[PDB]
């Protein structure tokens, strides 16, 4: 589906964006959405806060209208995410260790349960890793207190309920081979040694002046495909503007098509206007949905 979606489905790929349900009703982001894309993914709605407010009582509705227009118009949709240090609700942080293991694949598994068959790849573990040179856990309910094994029991639950999703783990600042992406590699190829149900992993490929697109992207991406996984451009976006912009857009989408593995890009929102990183103008439609130079070159890069 869509112009960039159909492009990109040519050469076995998908092209997606972040869509927020908020502002589905609005004509021109629908438009835009609908005429580009092939893929979605709930930019806030799947989260734990928006699905799990409170214990075992489960909301759906906003994440069921991102999913029904994705089904209306032939797009995939990734699921994002299911277990994250990140914005959980109050309650999940106290829990003992047993507790928070049954909340935990009670989670996974009422999510999952609700969109059985309808998600192409779930996000089933989030940003487990700190930034810098360490290569350590980021501390979390999780990690703290079911220790280094939780991200594999997830990776196990979320298996039993679906089998039909691709199941990714998915983190930024992975792009270019280093102390992050490198205990990320360990872990990967460890589950893949042992025969652990991971399918694929996410690059959120957040990328600005201080992080910029690495020169040994495409290099990090093969190390990754060569464990026997998928590889996912999950968050891109790229801070800056005109032929700068568009060129480190080119360099990111050479490097997926340049990785036989590297199965799609999503990026991380449909227009400059609701960008979470609006200051930086850092996607292909600016403010009036208008294509920008950066649209340009993912298209003619496609
Ligand atoms: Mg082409």
């Amino acid at each position: 589906a869509g112009a960039l979606g159909d492009a990109a489905a040519a050469k076995g790929r998908y092209f997606g964006a972040a869509v927020a349900a908020n502002h589905l009703g609005e004509a021109a982001y629908a438009s835009t959405l609908d005429a580009q894309f092939g893929s979605v993914t709930p930019e806030n709605e799947m989260k734990w806060d928006a699905v799990e407010s409170s214990r075992n009582s489960f909301s759906f509705s906003a994440a069921d209208r991102i999913v029904s227009h994705a089904q209306s118009k032939g797009m995939k949709v990734r699921g994002h995410t299911l277990v994250w240090h990140s914005q959980l609700p109050g309650w999940v942080s106290p829990l003992a260790a047993t507790d928070l293991r049954s909340a935990m694949n009670n989670h996974i598994t009422q999510v999952m349960t609700h969109y059985k068959g309808k998600i192409h790849s779930w996000d089933v573990v989030n940003e487990a890793f700190q930034d810098g040179g360490s290569g350590a856990r980021r501390s979390s309910p999780f990690q703290d207190k079911l220790g280094n094994g939780f991200i594999e029991e997830a990776f196990r639950t979320a298996r039993t309920v679906d089998a039909d999703a691709k199941l990714c783990y998915n983190d930024y600042n992975t792009d270019g081979q280093n102390a992050k992406s490198n205990a990320v590699y360990e872990m990967v190829k460890d589950f893949k040694q042992r025969g652990v149900p991971i399918d694929c992993v996410g690059f959120q490929s957040h990328f600005n002046s201080n992080s910029p697109v690495p020169s040994d992207f495409q290099a990090n991406l093969q190390r990754f495909a060569d464990l026997g996984v998928d590889v996912q451009i999950t968050e891109l976006d790229i801070e800056g503007s005109g032929s700068a912009q568009a060129a480190n857009y080119t360099k990111v989408v050479n490097a997926c098509l340049a990785v036989t593995r590297c199965t799609g890009i999503t990026v991380w929102g449909v227009t400059d206007k609701y960008s979470w990183r609006s200051g930086g103008t850092p996607l292909l439609f600016d403010g009036d949905y208008n294509k920008k130079p950066a649209y340009d070159a993912v298209l003619a890069a496609l």
